[PDB]
């Protein structure tokens, strides 16, 4: 029955994929943003400017009051709320309907894009991160525990206006091809996994592999950007601008403000390295690796002259809370959060981007030794 939810995803680039789901008695449709970055269902409930639509507790007859307030403040943006729960249905996911917590959102900050789309967030990681405390049952939970969906879900993320699917419950083999490897889940919160290894180009950053993961790795599909720790994001930069240097950018694009143009069609993609990210795999001393093409770290943007040239930004950024490998690096990539098992699975997606002469790849085994030490503590 999982096709019944492939393409159930859209979105904006940089903004985030949103899946349709009701909330309320009678159904109440929103679109909310899939996040695995964080744990808290919740959905704006007053007018906002850039909300199309809002949750009104007023007309669902099945809406309780937990009578305690909530805030969220994320990396880039925050809200605060109001607690209750309420029935929750996804019409292009499985035929159940769950009493939820839901946050809300009668105040927010820098959360709400303007013409996104979407009017609400769906935290799919553990409850270690929900706010107010980890004992606000994320709606994962909650599902898994009123209905037989089996404990996981996946998620096939399609690049440039964007789509892709969430399977609910399972594995669609019609959405990838090869092989999936999977890396641990280091611990339940975000999901957490090590990376052990950091090539450019074929050629190994050579850093201490606790350095990738200082002060740790997660998987998070509402963060956009391939995020890296300072060290390692500067290495990483003077590699890319070392590749590149037959063209020059200005240090502002480098720095993820500057977008940078071409001639339509003409885009130098030879001229920008592939970059391998290895991780912890499932037996003793093995690992495998992933890469990413550089159509998955220069983000197409709208062109801010009157010309129809193609403009990117530069979409890895610093970062001083650790890697966070975002959207942009599960675009391509099929990525199976297998709860159950405690392991996230990656494998080609059917939507990969495609290079002249090169292809994102999953690749393994590899032999890494000393894999635990890589983690951070
Ligand atoms: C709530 C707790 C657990 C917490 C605190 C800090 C970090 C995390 C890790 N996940 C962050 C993720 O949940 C959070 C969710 C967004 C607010 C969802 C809406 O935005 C989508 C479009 C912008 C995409 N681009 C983006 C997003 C974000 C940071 C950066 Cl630099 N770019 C960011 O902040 N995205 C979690």
């Amino acid at each position: 029955s999982f096709v019944e939810m492939v393409d159930n995803l859209r979105g904006k680039s940089g903004q985030g994929y949103y899946v349709e789901m009701t909330v309320g008695s009678p159904p109440q449709t929103l679109n909310i943003l899939v996040d695995t970055g964080s744990s808290n269902f919740a959905v704006g409930a007053a007018p906002h400017p850039f909300l199309h639509r809002y949750y009104q507790r007023q007309l669902s007859s099945t809406y309780r009051d937990l009578r305690k307030g909530v805030y969220v403040p994320y990396t880039q943006g925050k809200w605060e709320g109001e607690l209750g729960t309420d029935l929750v249905s996804i019409p292009h996911g499985p035929n159940v309907t769950v009493r939820a917590n839901i946050a809300a959102i009668t105040e927010s900050d820098k959360f709400f894009i303007n013409g996104s789309n979407w009017e609400g967030i769906l935290g799919l990681a553990y409850a270690e991160i929900a706010r107010p405390d980890d004992s606000l049952e994320p709606f994962f939970d909650s599902l898994v525990k009123q209905t037989h969906v089996p404990n996981l879900f996946s998620l096939q993320l399609c690049g440039a206006s964007v789509g892709g699917s969430m399977i609910i419950g399972g594995i669609d083999h019609s959405l990838y091809t090869g092989s999936l490897w999977y890396t641990p889940i280091r611990r339940e919160w975000y999901y957490e996994v090590i990376i052990v290894r950091v090539e450019i180009n074929g050629q190994d950053l050579k850093m201490d592999c606790k350095e990738y993961n200082y002060d740790k790795s997660i998987v998070d599909s509402g963060t956009t950007n391939l995020r890296l720790p300072k060290k390692v994001f500067e290495a990483a930069v003077k590699s890319i601008k070392a590749a590149s240097s037959t063209e020059k950018f200005p240090d502002g694009f480098w720095l993820g403000e500057q977008l940078v143009c071409w001639q339509a069609g003409t885009t130098p993609w030879n001229i920008f390295p592939v970059i391998s990210l290895y991780l912890m795999g499932e037996v003793t001393n093995q690992s495998f690796r992933i890469t990413i093409l550089p159509q998955q770290y220069l983000r197409p943007v709208e062109d801010v002259a009157t010309s129809q040239d193609d403009c990117y930004k530069f979409a890895i950024s610093q970062s001083s809370t650790g890697t966070v490998m975002g959207a942009v690096i599960m675009e391509g990539f099929y990525v199976v959060f297998d709860r159950a098992r405690k392991r996230i699975g990656f494998a080609v997606s059917a939507c990969h981007v495609h290079d002249e002469f090169r292809t994102a790849a999953v690749e393994g085994p590899f032999v890494t030794l000393d894999m635990e030490d890589c983690g951070y503590n």
